[PDB]
Order: structure tokens, then sequence, then C-alpha cells
């Protein structure tokens, strides 16, 4: 009966069925999101109203659509069409990953660029990338796919290998035209495959392996009700799913005794952005939202057992909509399972002749996705301590260009010919607060070192400071690695017995932000990106760092619009947005498959409990 | 056969034969350091001579000898009287650690404190705390400890939740005598207990985990020969062990094709410091050199199956020599084992049809010490994809005080009365450096920002800079967590199949370096710890970042009077010194008994290999 239950088979039938009766989804409509809505706050009524939102696409140039929909009580309750010059275009469809390489195989400037190389059209790949915003005037409100090719040497390539460098083409999706065809010179297309099953590449397989098996014979200590609520050594949540952000976190809570104590409302990945860093014109304009503008859930993948999440799994198979509005599962799409984890703590006391060690665990809650070359494992983990993390893997295969003759500043070299442009992959974390509820408020804590002399006279000292961020405007916070800067967010009216505001602290990875010019495209639509930490009032609105729509939005929208508002954040229901991301100099080891790679961030209680919460822990 | 080998009981039987029988072993003698020499560079002889390291202690007044001991040939090679004003005290010998409490336990001026607060003196215990270098002239050239007092109300009661504060107490070890007894104040001995085995502290067990099973059907991946001789997944390596280091990893080779590749020639954490920040004259003083003072590997826990290594686990019982030279082993002190890692590498391609997931696994060597209140555990990494990580894991009880009412800057409360000083754990690891042999160099590498304008017209590229470190004199670099800062060792002359230098690449935490002002006693001892990378030229007695003996010496030996050679190290034998830490703001939940905290750093292939190792991994 929980309000926060995955979306069902049924209720996705019952919203086509409602747009369908409405006349919102004829045979030119494509739904490009859908999504069911969080309660808004103040859910005390349980008067349960299931809403979702829905961007519905028109394939024949007429006006997108915006439509918010009751499957509790049957009706449309608001839909709006979108100018999409001002608002931004919908998030880039399935089907039209097909549709910029037809369109480019029959125009005449496409097929003279590639007999020029020599290249047969039937082996030429067309990666559908995202267009951002920059000088072309005539693509302001046209819906435009960017074309970089590859070529296929046969059905099983790997076409990353093959890179057709000097060439790009702009696609305009819904006349189904080709703006402009690019030719800035030939560049030989690199020879060498990539293929990393061919025995020739790999050569004989180990043998010394040696298998690892891992079973829980009573079964995991978690149990699942209402299809996605979890119980897990004292954690309570929800695990929602979200076709645009993926893993979901609703209702994080922790029993500490009888009592159950809220810390996190909502926590997602709610942006993720790869800024590529090479300056060639067939390559300066690459900035993928991964998830603003291709949706990271509907590409989840079916987990293997054995192979993605080994021991003894728990699956969840959530459902989303296809374009048309039908029902689709994505199978064995979660993983959950808890983990040995080391030891939790562990002395022995030469006065009182105890030993004592205790051993950790952490449940994990993750799924993995599949984005044209890229492949990225979201995971979170939930520790016997109370400690909260994220982590990002990131694999699959690098972005691939010609390597110039001669060299270069922007480019990394990784086979004869094969090169690899520097990129970024930049998370942003929406943690919706709610530290033993929602009257929040968040210190920036900073080591200090003093100064020997008076009251310090042996020049041991130091100390920290915390500053409270009382505002929006002062409230867009950067790392500091060298102070030790942490945040932390608190309850000023829950104490602990030691009668200090109870709180948890966030650890940061403090990787490089955004490193383009303030003053570019992509500074402007990714702003969230140039800073490590920012809070905001919450608000039923405001979802996305970046915006609603931000496929080839011109800028501006998010966060920096948001906390324009300036408002109160000591003590009020907040929310905090965490950047953090890798920067990729891509090296050999990378090719001709990526190696996992990781980042994240981590809270841990900070005067949350009274005591160590595990001391009621048992010997192994 | 291996010159490498641990050492045997036999061998530390025929030192001790050894030095009784040239008269160095009377019956006032004390051996505090035992430890087996390095073969020095040149090994191509296999001309085996085992010598040993001794460093003998005289607890009758008389000069300590550092002493060199060849068991191949049964002869003394040298043997040096020591003028310790000068060059440093011995470390502490186990059998000091009761000492100071049975020399307080007489004094008058100790009875006089302990009456007026009405502790029976046969309740408090005294820790035995290193004495570092102060203002107290009488000390120089005397062997000193100095006591802090703390209330056992019975047997096997947890004394650090009693502290006696506002009482210190600095004693000559060696004519058992008492110099100073110094009370500030009175203060309440804090009153609750923290005994976290009391049903009454932990409350009911917890009842809702479920076991873990690791087990390992066919036996482990890897083989152990010649003792301690390790081959795994590729890696070459031989695990040594030494009474004050710990842990050694000798030889860490990279089987890459037919070819056995060199990668580091000894790996080991050569020092930590425990710097604390309260500048009450009781503490401020305190700085302990866990492994210069006190030897963390004489404390090596025995590790429990199924409690402290849990898996298919292979023990090594390393041997170390008592204070008489007789043979002890420290039965399951070292536990080896793999464990799986999750996904090593995935990728689902939208063109060729192939799905390809591999799964990771790491080699994991480690053991834990017990130094008073601390337990550390010193974990080293192996990944199947070249990867080399160390990780400490901080655990124990914290170090206590009373809480000042009216609060602190530099102490935190964990219970009524009860204080935590701040402290951080400071950590040195000495790489001795051999990538692809021992023609080897560092180089600093920044992301480097650009400027939109020409050649940038869209402002998106980025790019990186290295600078070489070419004398010892610039090698001396600080973390740079804003610009990426990383270092990278390779081999000018070892090329990879693209004709660039092999290397690999030294990715910090970029945690905070020592705080303790510039011009402090601290800051001059563990200068080492004011900067996180030195790189020096190897050579034969350059051990440790703060030299031999670091017990009561005034400071500046080590690293800072190595460097000041300035030697060429731009394609020569190198030697990388990084140091890192954690800074303990200690919290509620760090009572009464710590949970883990990490720290480390990891070393990742940077075009060491022709393409991914991992390509011969098969699927699971
Ligand atoms: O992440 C988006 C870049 C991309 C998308 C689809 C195919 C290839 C590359
Ligand atoms: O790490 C050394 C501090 C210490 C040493 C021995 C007993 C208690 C505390
Ligand atoms: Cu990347
Ligand atoms: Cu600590
Ligand atoms: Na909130
Ligand atoms: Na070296």
């Amino acid at each position: 009966a929980s309000p926060f239950r995955l979306a069902s088979a049924g209720e996705i039938s019952e919203v086509q069925g409602i747009l369908r009766t409405a006349g919102l989804l004829g045979p030119e409509k494509r739904i490009a999101y859908l999504g069911v809505l969080d309660p808004a706050r103040g859910a005390g009524s349980e008067a349960e109203d299931r809403r979702f939102r829905v961007f519905i696409h028109d394939v024949s140039g007429a006006r997108p659509q915006e439509v918010t929909v009751s499957v509790t009580n049957g009706t449309v309750i608001s839909a709006v069409e979108l100018d999409t010059a001002a608002t931004g275009e919908l998030p880039v469809l399935e089907e039209e990953f097909e549709v910029v390489e037809q369109l480019l195989a029959t125009d005449e400037r496409w097929l003279k660029a590639l007999a020029a190389r020599n290249l047969d059209v039937s082996k030429v790949r067309v990666a559908p990338l995202s267009a951002g915003v920059f000088e072309y005037a005539e693509e302001r409100g046209r819906r435009i796919l960017r074309g970089l090719a590859f070529v296929q040497d046969f059905p099983e390539d790997s076409a990353w290998a093959h890179p057709v460098d000097g060439l790009v083409a702009y696609v305009d999706v819904v006349s189904k035209e080709v703006t402009r065809v690019i030719d800035t010179g030939v560049f030989p297309v690199p020879a060498e495959h990539g293929n990393y099953t061919d025995p020739e590449l790999t050569g004989p397989l180990r043998t010394t392996q040696k298998p690892i098996s891992i079973t829980q014979p009573e079964g995991p200590s978690f149990t699942v009700t209402g299809g996605n609520h979890i119980e897990w050594e004292k954690w309570s949540l929800d695990v929602g799913f979200d076709v645009r952000e993926g893993v979901v976190l609703h209702n994080i809570a922790f029993r500490d005794g009888d009592r159950l104590r809220p810390i996190i409302n909502r926590a997602s990945i709610a942006e993720m952005v790869v800024p590529y860093g090479d300056p060639s014109p067939i390559r300066s304009w690459q900035n993928y939202f991964d998830t603003g503008e291709y949706l990271v859930g509907q590409y989840a993948n079916s987990l293997e057992l054995g192979c993605d999440c080994l021991g003894d799994i728990t699956y969840l198979s959530p459902v989303i909509s296809d374009a048309f509005g039908n029902p689709r599962e994505i199978r064995n799409g979660i993983c959950m399972h808890e983990e040995d984890w080391g030891i939790l703590a562990k002395h022995s006391d030469l006065w009182s002749g105890i030993n004592y060690t205790r051993r950790n665990r952490r449940m994990v809650i993750s799924f993995f996705t599949t984005i044209g070359n890229y492949d990225y494992g979201f995971y979170w983990y939930l520790y016997l301590d109370g400690t909260i993390e994220f982590e990002a893997k990131a694999t699959g295969v690098v972005f691939t260009s010609a390597f110039p003759e001669g060299g270069s500043d922007n480019i990394s070299q990784l086979a004869p010919g094969l090169g690899a442009p520097f990129h970024q992959h930049i998370f942003s974390a929406r943690l919706d607060m709610a530290i033993d509820g929602f009257t929040n408020r968040v210190e920036e804590e900073d080591v200090v070192r003093q100064t020997m002399g008076p009251g310090n006279e042996r020049g041991n000292a130091f100390s920290r400071k915390r500053t409270v961020l009382t505002r929006e405007s002062e409230a867009v916070r950067e790392a500091d690695a060298r102070t030790g800067r942490t945040w932390i967010i608190s309850n000023p009216e829950s104490k602990n017995r030691l009668n200090e505001p109870v709180g948890y602290k966030l650890h940061a990875h403090n990787q490089p932000t955004l490193l383009a010019d303030p003053g570019s495209s992509i500074a402007r639509r990714a702003a969230f990106a140039t800073k490590d930490l920012w809070v905001t009032r919450y608000a039923d609105d405001e979802r996305y760092p970046t915006g609603d729509f931000v496929n080839q939005h011109s800028g501006g929208a998010g966060l920096p619009s948001y906390i324009a508002q300036d408002r109160d954040i000591d003590g009020q229901d907040i929310v905090v947005w965490h950047t953090f991301g890798l920067t990729h100099f891509p090296r050999v080891e990378d090719w001709p498959i990526m190696p996992v790679d990781t980042v994240g961030f981590k809270l841990r209680p900070e005067g949350f409990f009274d005591r160590s919460p595990v001391l009621d822990v048992p010997a192994n």
C-alpha cells in the first residue's frame, strides 16, 4: 500500500489508456519520458494519489507536451504545450539512434566524404550525439543530432577502433534533413582492430583463476516487503526507479532503539555530464548529459547471476514505458545483496586482558547502464556503522579519434594512429536531507592551524571551525583538500545526549570540477559542475541541477536560477547537491576495453548517535 | 635458497650465540631491535650473506651498541657504541611498559597527587609514553618515559574511560628515578564505564545477521614457495617481515608475456606518527612514533580464522627476537588471501551485439598491530589490472582526557566529563622503485586549464603538464587536489610499443599533512610529515624518514638531511617517500571503541603495458 512503491505494468497501461482517450497519444506521438511523481510534502493524509509525469514528443513537427496524469483518479491533471526554443528539447529517443546513420547514407555530401576515404557506406556506423547549443542560429527550436562516423569491418567488429576523423554532420531529425556536412580533412582510419574477444588479441585465456564461492546458507539478512521496501541491520528504506535518474533511494532511516530516525528523504544521481577537452571543430561541441539528455535508467542492463552480481542476490525488475506507452520490464535490472566488509572494530587491551574483534558488512544496491560506448555501474552502500556511500564505476570503451601525426595536447595515443580525447565524467548527487526530520542546516568545517605562542607554547595545537550556511546565495561552496574541508548536515532542534545537534558529515573525494572555460557553452549549461557543493531550499519542481529539458537548452536553468531566490536554509527543509567526477586522461591500459575506475562520496554520522551504534553486533 | 627468505628461529639462535660469545649479550643487555638486512645492490654474485642488525640496550647505564652480525660467516662484522645524546635513544622496550607505573607507585609526590583525588594506587594504570624532546635540559642523554594515569575500577575494566587529568610524571627508566611530577589541578575522573562487552552497555546482541560463507572449493589461486614467495595472477613478490616496519614487500614484479617486469623493489610503511593537538601542558608534548619508537611489528596480533581473516586464508608466522635473543613465533601474524572485487570490465555494444563482463579480484596481504590504546591493520592489495594499493585501518580506543567544564577548542566531548584530544595519524610509505629496472624518474603531473580564444574558440579544451624532478633539492612536493596533481614514476629507457616511457601513476588521497606549527619540536622531528612527496637517490643506509634512532632524537635526521645531498634522480635508482594520514576530530560514535577508519594510496599503470593487461581473464 506504500506510495513509494515501484510503478506497475498495470499503472503504465492505465496511463497509456488515459492519454489515448484524451487524444494525446496519436500515431505520431512518442513518450520520451514517463515517471511516477513523489508524494508532495505532507503525506500525513494518506490520501494516496499515484501521479505520473509524461513528456510527449511529436514526430510530425507539432509542439511537444508535458502532461501530468493521475492513475488514482483516471484523469489528466494538466497538459502544457512546450516552446522548445525557450525551455529546451525533449530527451533523445531510442528510435532516433538509427535515424542519424540512415539520413546520412543518402546525403550526397556525406557520400562524397566517404568516397574520398574509400569507405563503403554499408560499413559506416554513425553515433547519435546530442548537439548542445553553439553558434548555428538555424538550430534554435529544431531537434538536432550530430553524427560522428566509425567503420565496422564486419558485423561483430568493434567500430570504436576505426574512427573517421575530420568529418562531422548535423541532422534535423524531425524534418529528416541533413543541415551541414563538415569535412576538415582526411585522416587515415586506424587499422588495428579492438576486438577484446578475438583469441588473436587475448591470447590463451588464463587457467590459473580458481573459483571464489560466496553463499549465504541461511539466506540474506535483509527483508524485502511491498516489492521495494528494505529492512537490513537497523536500516530502512525504499528502492525506487526512474527512467531518467535510475535507482533512487527514498526514506533512508535508521532504527536507533525503539525509534525510527530519518536521515535522507531522497537520494539520487540527478545528472551526469561528460565534457570533452579536444578543441578540434570535429569534437569541440561534444558534451553528453547521459542522465538529462539520454535517460540512464532506460538503458539499464539485465544483470547476470555469477557474472554481474556474485553471492546471494535479490533482484528487482523495474517497469518503464516504451515510446508508445507499453510497459516494459527491465528483468533483473537492480541487484541487492550484503557483502562482508572486513574488520568493523578491534582492540586487544594490555590492562583488561580483553581481546575484541567484530566484522563489518555492507548492503549493496546497484544497477548498470550502457549509453553508446560508455558503461556505468551505480552502487549505493549502507554499512553497519551508519555510513552511507555512493560509488560510480566507469568502464566500457573510450571514445576515440585519430591521433594526429605530430602529437596532441588534448588527445592520448592508444594505438598506432588511434587517439582518445581528454574528457571528464561529472556526477551530481541530489540529497534531499532529513537528519532526524526536516529542520536541517549545513556547516562548512575547516581545519584551523594555530601559531606557536601564548596558549600554544609548544606549537602543537590545531583546531577546527564551522561556518553555518544561512542563505542560498552563500551556499555555493568549493572543496579545499588542504584544509580538510567537509560539510556537516545537522538538525539544530535534535540534540544527542551531550546536548550537541545531531549530524552527518559529507566526505568528498576532492577531484577537479568542470575544467572548461567559464565563458563556454558547457560552463553555462552545466553550471552545477563548476562547484563542489550547493544547498537549496526544498521545492517540488526543483528536481534536476540542469532543469527539466537539458537537450539543446541554452543554459542557466537549474541550480543557478534556484539559488537566486536566496531562500532561508538555516534549520529548514533543504537539499544538498554534491558535484564529483573523474578527469580522464586515457591511458594505453584503457584500450581496447576499459578497466573499471571509480569515484564517489560518503556520509558518516557526526554525533548522530549517543555512542557507537554497533556495540550490539555479535562475534562471528 | 632465497636471500629474501624470512628469518628462521635457527638464524635468531645463531645470532644470540654469536653475540653471547663476543661478550655483547651479558645479563644486563637487552636486544631492542633485531632484523635481517636486505642484500646490497648487485646481488648478481649470489654470494649469499645473511646479515642481521641489532640494537643492544644496557639496563645498567653503559652505552648501547649497534651491531651487525653475519650468520653466514658466524662473525661480528661491526659493533659501535652509541652516544645517545647525539644520535638518539634506542626504541622503547616491552619490559619498560610496566616500569613507569611501578616507579611512580612508591614516589611520594605521585602518591600525594593520587591521595588528593582519593584514588587507590592499586587501581591506577600509567601509560608508558615516549618523551620527545622539549625544554628539560636534564633529559638530554637520559632514557625518559612520561606517564599519564587511568583508573581501572576492576581488573577487566576499560581504564581509558577514566583518565586522570591535570597530572603527568617523567621517569628516568635506567636510573629508576622520578624526575618530575606535575600537578596542574584536580579534574573529576569521568565516572561512566566504557566496557564494550558489558551487556548493560551493549544491550541484547543482534539476532538478525545471517552468515556469509566464503570458500574456495579448489583452493586459492596463488602459490607460496620458499616460505614467503608469492605467485598470483602474473604477480610475483616476496613477503618480508621486520620487527620495526611490519610487513615489507620485496621484488614486486609482473609477468607480461614471457618476461618478468620489475615494478617495486621494496615497499614498506617506514614510519608513522600520532601528533596530538591539545595545548594543555599535560599533553602538549605527546607525539608517538609507533613505528620508530615502539616497533609496530613486535606487537602484531595473532589473527583468528573467521574473525580477523575470512575465507581461504594462508598464514605466515614470522619469527622475531625477544629481549634476550630467543626466537619467538608470531603465530598466524600475517594473513594472505584473494578476494572478489566486483566488475573488472563491462561493455554491451549496440553495433557488434557483443555483451562482455569480467570480474575483478585482489590479493590481500595484511597484519594487525596493537600499541597501547591503538590498533592498526596494514593492508596491501594487488589487483588483476596491475594496480597496487595500500590501506591503513585505524581502530581501537581513542586516547582520552577530561572534558573541561566550559568546553575546548582542541578536545571533543565523548561522554559526560570525558574528552578526546584532537590528533593526526600520519604514515610514511617508502617505495624503492624499479619500474622495468632501476633507471627511474618522477614527474609531477598537473591538469592545465586553457582560456577561450584562438585555437580554443569554444573554451572546452584542457590539457595536462608534466614536470621532471631532476635533483633531490626540487623533489619535495606538495599535493594539489584542485589541479588533480599526481606523480608518475617512469623508466625513460624502457618504452612501450607507442615509443612512450613506461610508467606508474601515484594517486594520493590529498589529506592534510602535519598541522603543527613549523617551529615546533614535532615539525622538526617529523619533518617528513610536512610534505606529501619526497624523492631520494637510493642509498643503503637511508632506511627511515626519521633516521635510525627516533626516540628522544632532537630533530633534523632522516629526509631533510638526505635530500641536502642534492643527488641526481633523473633516470637513477630512486626511492619515493609518500606522506599520508588521517586528521581525527573524535566523534561520539568513536566511543567506547572506534569503528574502523581508513586512509591509503594507490599506484596504477600509466602506459606500462601495451594494452589492457586483463584481456586474457576468462568469464566466470
Ligand atoms: O554518452 C553519449 C555519447 C554516445 C551516445 C550514443 C552512441 C555513442 C556515443
Ligand atoms: O602509541 C603509543 C601511545 C601508548 C603507548 C603505550 C600505552 C598507551 C599508549
Ligand atoms: Cu572516461
Ligand atoms: Cu585517531
Ligand atoms: Na530536505
Ligand atoms: Na629504486
